[PDB]
């Protein structure tokens, strides 16, 4: 009963939202690091709510941190839906994939586990960055099967430093500014069969699982340890 | 009110299980001719059950029949779990794979489609057919994303005849010993949770789709039209 009421407790998530030396296979995912800046100071107030799959009805949580970084934009989002992270904790019972467990060092995570291997992916919801222009650009971002834009691997974890030391890049003062952001209730208005509905979407999107590869070795989430089904 | 129970209808599926013109990749999936002939025989009695990714307490219906065919093996089931097909009916409204529809003049079919997507392949249960020797042999089949054995397509509709007809390998005599065969309730001992955490194991079986696209163009689907969803 406490240990259903432990992995219940809220998650952290943490990656690249855009990878600045990465150009994208469309044009209108072009987000150039001047316009991030100028967007992002435009904007933080209100915190951008953090959904499955850009559904409105699916918001499990809230963007807690933005920051523009050397090679790319970063996000620290938590996970904070009871409901959703009950559907989480009682759908992870059941994968094999959850059972088989992490990697040696790290200690069985099931909700962690389960959102890592079904949303292995952050993808941004902004302003339409076209050609000849660059308030509130940044919408909401988006837990996912895979991005639209690469290296936007999504790093789960309970504890926002240790998701945040995941990523080799990032360094001492980048996640300053970060901590330094962080620092009605339940928002879900979905359920299981809305869950499971959106699986079978993820299923037929192409080479999902090649571009989460390419996303791990780039962002070094290879050379460090953590949840990442990938 | 009854649109919904025109889909909770019962879905037909067909495929083939073995095509003796495959060397499997695991010498454990060795089901050649002559062996499947004995065993047949020596077996249709009760109908195998049928379910989702060899999970017992995940019987969505049971196998109408089974056939050795020139090309392989070829088995027509029926999913008639009326809590199944409920969850895969919620679960439908939901998915935007299904929602863009089926091949033109194909109708739309929510439950059929969302079968179609996450259920792509068929699986056999069976004993242990290893090299020296060669009651009942066939345990029963499943329902599953992908395939162990290479060019079991599972194509899903809801009349039989159609099902059978996707497939060009199938001769009239085929068609006959199939539809001869044919001619406690709701055995789902499961829910959305149990489908849900499901759904993540598919999504990391490697090469997946791939394999998918190569089934439907060995069995011939490919020139025809289905729900095929690969
Ligand atoms: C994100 O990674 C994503 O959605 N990935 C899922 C995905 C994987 C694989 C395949 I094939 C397809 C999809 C991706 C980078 N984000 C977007 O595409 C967003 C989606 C939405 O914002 N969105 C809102 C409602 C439904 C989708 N796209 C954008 O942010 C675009 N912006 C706009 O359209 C302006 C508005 C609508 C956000 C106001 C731009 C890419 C043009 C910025
Ligand atoms: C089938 O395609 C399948 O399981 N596909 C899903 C799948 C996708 C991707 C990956 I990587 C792995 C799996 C496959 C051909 N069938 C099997 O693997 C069956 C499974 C079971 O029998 N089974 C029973 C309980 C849980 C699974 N395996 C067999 O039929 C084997 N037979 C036996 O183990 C004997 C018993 C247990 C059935 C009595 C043989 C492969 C040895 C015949």
């Amino acid at each position: 009963d406490e240990q259903q009421s432990q992995a219940v407790a809220p998650v952290y998530v943490g990656g690249f939202l855009a990878r600045y030396d990465q150009s994208p296979d469309e044009a209108e995912l072009l987000l150039p690091r001047d316009v991030v800046e100028h967007w992002l100071h435009a904007q933080l107030s209100v915190a951008l709510p953090l959904n499955i799959n850009h559904d409105d009805t699916a918001v499990v949580g809230h963007v807690a941190a933005m920051q523009s970084v050397r090679d790319g934009l970063f996000c620290l989002g938590c996970v904070t839906s009871p409901r959703f992270l009950e559907i989480v904790r009682r759908a992870s019972e059941k994968s094999e994939l959850v059972s088989r467990g992490p990697v040696s060092p790290l200690q069985p995570d099931k909700v962690v586990e389960f959102l890592s291997g079904s949303y292995a992916g952050l993808s941004l919801s902004s302003r339409r960055c076209d050609d000849v222009e660059q308030t509130t650009p940044f919408k909401h971002v988006a837990l996912c099967s895979v991005g639209r834009r690469r290296g936007t691997l999504a790093v789960y974890g309970r504890d926002p430093e240790w998701v945040m030391q995941r990523f080799p890049d990032l360094t001492a003062a980048d996640r300053d500014g970060l901590r330094a952001q962080w620092q009605s209730g339940d928002p879900f208005r979905s359920d299981s069969y809305g869950l499971l509905g959106n699986s079978v979407d993820a299923m037929y999107i192409r080479e999902r699982l090649p571009k989460l590869r390419y996303d791990k070795q780039l962002v070094g989430v290879t050379e460090r340890e953590s949840y990442v089904k990938a």
